[PDB]
């Protein structure tokens, strides 16, 4: 039942590779389905053509603000925001896929892929998947970040979709 989706990512127009993510529809179906549909674009909008705007080495790579491209925007397939579904899944290490937010019950479209264990985010950010393949691509993304989050190159999700 768990979708496999993919992100194809470049830096300054140069492809970095493909990240494959499992979405834990068995634990957080509402959150998984939001991300799944934003990968396919089947609601008429989604991640394709948007950026990793905030990338912090030894922390995480954040993306999904396809409206403002700076961390202030994005929207879910349900509306602008939707509640925290649950906090069952934990930030157990590199490769965890989790919802960015602006506090309780503010999930939109922004998400992050961890590059370390970010356990202090447990109970505050909804984990909804993990990297199946392409953690080397995530590390390439991470290499273009900074401790401030600002990236040294424009990191673009050139394509995305569902594999199964
Ligand atoms: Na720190």
């Amino acid at each position: 039942a768990n979708p496999l989706v993919y992100l194809d990512v470049d830096a300054n127009g140069k492809p970095l590779g493909r990240v494959v993510l499992e979405l834990k529809a068995d634990v957080v179906p509402k959150t998984a389905e939001n991300f799944r549909a934003l990968c396919t674009g089947e609601k008429g909008f989604g991640y394709k053509g948007s950026t990793f705007h905030r990338v912090i080495p030894s922390f995480m790579c954040q993306a999904g603000d396809f409206t403002n491209h700076n961390g202030t925007g994005g929207k879910s397939i349900y509306g602008s925001r939707f509640p925290d579904e649950n906090f069952t899944l934990k930030h157990v290490g590199p490769g965890v896929l989790s919802m960015a937010n602006a506090g309780p019950n503010t999930n939109g479209s922004q998400f992050f892929i961890c590059t370390i264990k970010t356990d202090w985010l447990d109970g505050k950010h909804v984990v909804f998947g993990h990297v199946i393949e392409g953690m080397d691509v995530v590390k390439k993304i991470e290499s273009f970040g900074s401790k401030s989050g600002r990236t040294s190159k424009k990191i673009v999700i050139t394509d995305c979709g569902q594999l199964s």
